[PDB]
């Protein structure tokens, strides 16, 4: 297995053992990253004139002269041979023959090389990753672990823009970076350069540019600053903003004067890439123009970037015909997966898909923007790898699993087990959706139906669902304890110690189905509510970030499932018994009479209703009460009003309707 899958490929029987006696030509002619790769694996030092022959380097030097007719003529392309008598490992382009090292690293299996022909080639000429999302930027060990695996899975582009970088965007994006931070990226453009990864550093200044000299000039000194720390690529970003920024016409004009008096002038600038204020079609306004502005005034060689028909969308043949029309050349695309930070409190860790397969011709560039969780995000970086080189044999499930295997070898299985059930994105505003559990979607959808009907529900179906929960909780325990990718399970463990209650749960409601006694139904009963209060109390003080804080794992089929399982269960118990228990299935601490049946939460401070009279566990001084009478017993009482400290445990009176209090 090869990923990203090459172009060409011919495959033997033959086992070539790599050779204790090798021969290098070509050393010191052929990309010095390359050839260091190639010398690490090659600890078999026994390297004289009488060892097999392995030439390296690039088309036109004379290591690999011969094979000059069976190099790709494409940029970053090159030839891999293996063979009885020689190795051959030449590229189009220097960072063609670090390609072909990496490939050649995948085909070294235990020590003895497969008999291979190999001309490959990227279909997308750029492809990687923009860092360009809201929220806690990625740490800097995080992004010098990004740029390795880009290197290892061929990605030849790193776009730097987080969002919350004060030095990116608004107000001080007029600003060098401190000592420290610059320190910081010099070194992060040196790994970059290591790893053949064009670091492109991007300007966010939309929102308090004015089109004057001034702010023209200090653009131009920022972006000369980063040139000095060794940026050779850069960008413009005017996404989410209003006012004066949003002018085509000023747009178009201030990236042409980059592009003209900086671009063109430096002897080694490669990629100058700019994002829209309209960057889908459904924020484009038709009763304007300003695409068809951007696509006439803006240098050809300057990239526009898009996501498609949406905020949140895959891309699709149609999509991008319609873009590509306007701005008058291939969309730079800007993937929106697997970014989550407007859905903070759930991990999207599902398979990369959706995007047409065909239509590489028909993009500049393909980058993904993903979740501030940088190590949680290789797995939809290493698909987007794949698909971005190879579209026509991009193979979604068989691409996830790889890209899990490489990320977490040593507990795969376990890690695929969470992933499964961690793809879904909840109810959000751009209603983009994923498939989550498709596994055992079917044999939960049928059990609840008899279950609900009473009806005999099928053994089977049970019993998936018991080892479901039964894998689930070794796969959350083992993960817990995983010491290969250590900053990877700090990542997930909130949400991994949420799966295993999840699991634990399922366990103790299937337990209430099977029940044929009422003593051992009120102890699962009363574990499952104690389960409820655990899984809030995780909710309450993990991930507690000011927009969706907590942590939500499992919630498109099985906590559905669950929760209607043990409503029903309760609901025949309490028909049967003459019993009333409680079947809520989500605890709450606080009370609210009187809208019947909305459940009440607790965000952070906040307790409101979901979209009458509240009652608090306790008295809490009072911050305000956004709307669109107070007490602290029923006796006595006192588009949006304050509090002032007031002791408060009661409010009496839907789009909102929340109490603030103080911690
Ligand atoms: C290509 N540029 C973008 O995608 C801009 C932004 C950021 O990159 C963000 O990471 C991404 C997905 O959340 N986009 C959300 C935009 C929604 C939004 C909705 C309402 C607002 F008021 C502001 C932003």
């Amino acid at each position: 297995s090869l990923q990203p899958p090459p172009q060409q490929l011919i495959v033997q029987n033959k086992t070539i053992d790599l050779p204790a006696v090798y021969q290098l030509n070509g050393g010191e002619e052929a990309n010095p990253h390359a050839v260091k790769v190639l010398k690490e694996l090659l600890s078999g030092k026994q390297s004289s004139k009488k060892g097999m022959l392995i030439s390296i380097g690039e088309k036109g030097d004379k290591s690999v002269r011969k094979y000059s007719r069976q190099i790709p003529d494409h940029k970053e392309g090159y030839y891999l041979s293996v063979n009885e008598k020689e190795i051959v490992l030449a590229g189009n382009d220097e960072r063609g023959t670090y390609y072909a090292l990496q490939t050649f690293a995948q085909l070294l299996k235990d020590g003895k090389l497969p008999e291979v022909e190999i001309k490959d080639y990227p279909s997308v000429r750029y492809r990687g990753v923009v860092e360009g999302f809201y929220g806690t930027p990625w740490s800097h060990q995080a992004r010098l672990s990004q740029l390795k695996f880009y290197g290892k899975n061929k990605m030849n582009t790193y776009i730097y823009g987080p969002k919350d970088d004060p030095y990116h965007s608004a107000p001080n994006w007029r600003l060098p970076y401190p000592d420290k931070e610059a320190a910081q990226l010099q070194e992060l453009v040196a790994v970059a350069n290591e790893n053949e990864v064009d670091f492109v550093w991007a300007i966010h200044p939309g929102q308090d540019i004015k089109w004057n000299k001034e702010d023209r000039d200090l653009l131009l000194a920022k972006f000369e600053k980063m040139y000095q720390l060794g940026v050779r690529s850069f960008a413009v970003f005017f996404d989410d903003i209003s006012g004066e920024g949003t002018n085509p016409q000023k747009q178009a004009e201030l990236l042409n004067y980059i592009d003209e008096k900086f671009a063109q002038v430096k002897p080694d600038i490669n990629q100058l890439v700019m994002c829209p204020t309209e960057y889908n079609k459904s924020w484009s306004n038709p009763n304007g123009n300003y695409l068809t502005t951007l696509g006439d005034k803006l240098n050809p060689s300057i990239q526009i970037m898009w996501t498609g028909d949406r905020v949140i969308s895959d891309i699709t043949r149609d999509g991008i015909s319609w873009i590509n029309e306007r701005i008058k050349r291939p969309a730079y695309i800007w993937w929106n997966f697997p970014v989550s930070d407007y859905v903070r409190d759930h991990l999207l860790l599902g398979p990369v898909y959706g995007n047409d397969t065909t239509i590489a011709k028909e993009m500049s560039g393909f980058v993904t923007n993903p979740m501030e969780h940088a190590e949680s995000s290789k797995i939809a970086i290493y698909s987007v790898a794949s698909y971005a080189w190879n579209p026509a044999k991009y193979d979604t499930w068989q691409t996830w699993k790889d890209a899990i295997r490489t990320i977490l070898p040593s507990a795969a299985e376990e890690l695929e087990c969470f992933a499964m059930h961690n793809s879904d994105l909840g109810p959000n505003g751009h209603g983009y959706r994923r498939e989550e559990s498709m596994d055992i979607q079917p044999a939960a959808e049928r059990f609840l139906k008899a279950f609900k009907e009473g009806k005999n529900y099928d053994k089977a179906d049970f019993e998936t669902l018991q080892y479901t929960f039964e894998r689930m909780k070794e796969s959350a325990d083992i993960l817990l304890m995983n010491t290969e990718n250590k900053p990877l399970i700090v990542e997930i463990t909130p949400w991994v110690h949420q799966f295993k209650l999840t699991a634990e749960m399922g366990e103790e409601v299937l337990k209430m189905v099977e029940g044929r006694n009422e003593s051992y139904f009120l102890r699962k009963y009363n574990h499952v509510k104690a389960l409820q209060q655990q899984m809030f109390y995780i909710d309450q003080t993990s991930n507690q970030n000011p927009y969706q804080p907590g942590v939500k794992t499992a919630t498109r089929v099985i906590k559905p499932l669950i929760d209607r399982t043990f409503a029903t269960v309760v609901k025949f118990f309490n028909q049967k018994f003459n019993a009333h228990l409680d079947a809520t299935t989500d605890y709450m601490p606080h009370k609210m009479i009187s809208i019947k049946n909305l459940p009440l939460q607790v965000k952070a401070n906040r307790v409101l209703i979901s979209p009458v009279e509240i009652e608090l566990d306790a008295i809490y001084p009072g911050e305000n009460i956004q709307i669109n009478e107070i007490s602290t017993d029923g006796k006595e009482w006192k588009l949006s009003a304050g509090l002032q400290k007031a002791p408060v445990k009661f409010v009496r009176f839907l789009r909102q309707f929340v109490l603030t209090i103080e911690k």
